Order: structure tokens, then sequence, then C-alpha cells
């Protein structure tokens, strides 16, 4: 009785059984997906909290400098230790308001990968890009137009070359903007999670949002809608809009197969779906 994990997979190894092995699987690998998104949220959420606890007197970020400057100062050092210990993250900031502020204060901490140290680098200058650029700003705009903490869809950040999703939680005092604290993942983190998932035969999984926008699938264009691949998929998108049908067998036909598929809602809000043929849960 000393079980082992299962190893590599012979190619070729009830149908209720089979259904449950794939609701299992789903759930794992979503816990899997998951990691570096819990690990990020809540690493910003701690530094948040002391960022709104140190910022005593928002007023002042309109008239002073000095404050703006000071309180820049005694953020670095807590930003710094937290985004050198969240696994995964790839930049961390504090950006400010641009109607008030210099549009290269705050703080930007980058690095190359997780076995490198975080270095602070000239935040990038909001007064050399439009508000709807989001390859190079769209960390701000998009984040503080939500209006609350949002986790953005897979964009290419231009500043550093990346194809990334960020965590970005508004700095509000009152109702009014003051700025912006979050940090970026490279998405690839997950895509390659997504690569390396198998079940059955021939099952993969791919990543949408709640509309059926691909985020990630093999075989479809990013951004692209799953009704737009096959007129069959839109049983698949009337789910994922359906929270009652989270973690249930989901039926539909594409490509002259049916299928099935288990679809659970990830930390970013993003839904990751396991599918299959039928054929392979046959018994
Ligand atoms: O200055 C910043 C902040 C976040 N993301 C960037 O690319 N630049």
């Amino acid at each position: 009785h000393h079980h082992h994990s299962s190893g590599l997979v012979p190619r070729g190894s009830s149908y209720e059984d089979s259904q449950q092995e794939m609701q299992l699987k789903c759930v794992s690998q979503s816990d899997e997906l998951d990691t570096m998104m819990q690990n990020v949220s809540q690493s910003v959420e701690m530094v948040y909290s002391i960022a709104v606890a140190k910022l005593e007197h928002a007023a002042s970020f309109r008239t002073s400098k000095d404050y703006v400057d000071t309180y820049t100062k005694q953020m670095l050092p807590i930003l710094m230790q937290s985004a050198q210990n969240t696994k995964g993250a790839l930049t961390a900031y504090i950006r400010y308001n641009p109607e008030f502020t210099e549009p290269t204060s705050g703080l930007f901490l980058t690095r190359d990968n997780s076995d490198s140290e975080f270095e602070s680098v000239t935040p990038t200058d909001f007064s050399m890009y439009d508000p709807s650029d989001v390859e190079h700003v769209g960390w701000y705009y998009i984040p503080v137009q939500n209006g609350k903490e949002t986790w953005m869809e897979p964009y290419l950040n231009s500043n550093i070359g990346v194809y990334m999703i960020s965590y970005v939680i508004p700095i509000e005092v009152d109702g009014e903007s003051i700025g912006i604290i979050g940090m970026d993942i490279d998405f690839s983190e997950f895509t390659d999670t997504i690569d390396s998932l198998s079940i059955f035969d021939s099952g993969y999984g791919f990543l949408v949002n709640e509309s059926g926008k691909v985020m990630y699938h093999k075989d479809l264009e990013i951004g692209s809608n799953l009704a737009d691949a096959d007129s069959g998929l839109q049983s698949v998108v009337d789910a994922l809009g359906n929270e009652q049908t989270e973690e249930t067998a989901v039926s539909y036909t594409y490509q002259g197969k049916d299928k099935v598929m288990y679809y659970k809602t990830l930390e970013n809000g993003m839904k990751f779906v396991l599918t299959a043929p039928k054929t392979e849960l046959q018994e």
C-alpha cells in the first residue's frame, strides 16, 4: 500500500467513471492554473492595504511633489520585498493619476524571470501615449475606468515586450482616483500548462472568457469567438454564461464529432474548459 502518482501514460489507456475522472481533472487543472493567479492577487492585496493606510492625506497628492516623492520612497522597499517573493510576478508597480502628478512618478519594478532579481526602473511616461493605447498604458486606464480591482485579459505590453495578464487595484480616496497598484504575469506560464494537459486519448484544455472570446486554444485564433469557429459551439457559449452549468458535463458537436466538456471559472474570471470526444468516455 505505497501508492505512487501516475507517470508517463502508455498510448491506448464505464461512461459514468469517465465523467467522474473528467470532472476531477477539470477541478485539479483549474487549481494548478489558479496557483500563480492567487500568488499575485494575495501579494497585490497585501501591498494595497499598506499603501492606503500610509496615504493619510490624499489631498496633498494634488499640490505637493514632496508628499508624492516621500510617499513613493516609503513604498519602494515594501513593493520590492513583496514582488521579489511573489512566484510568477514579472513586474510590479504603483502609478499615479496623470492629471495632477508628474507622468513618470511612482514605481515600476521589472525582472526577466523568477530566478532573477527585480530592479527599480523609470516608470512609463503617461505624457507619451494616448489613453486608448492599451499596449503602452492599458494597465492604468482599464482598471481606473472599471472602478474596482481588475484582472486584465491578455495583452501585449510593448514597454517590456511580453504578452501578459495583470492584476491591478485602483487606489481611490473618498471616490477620487489617486493611482493604481498592480503586478503582471507572463501569459505563457498559463499556456505552457494548457499545452501539457491531456485526458483519455485526445482530450485537451483551453481558455475562454465568459462571452466565448478565446484566450488560448491550440487551433483557434486568440481573440476570436467560439461561435465563429463552428455554429455548434453556441451550446458551449451558452453554458459558459450559466453558473449552474459549471463543473457539469456539457454535450456539443464540433468538426463532425460529439464532444463532452467540463468548465470551471478561474481566479481571474477566465473559464478553463476540458474537452474530449464522446467516444473516448464510452466503454
Ligand atoms: O510604468 C509602468 C507600470 C505598469 N506597466 C508598465 O508597462 N509600465
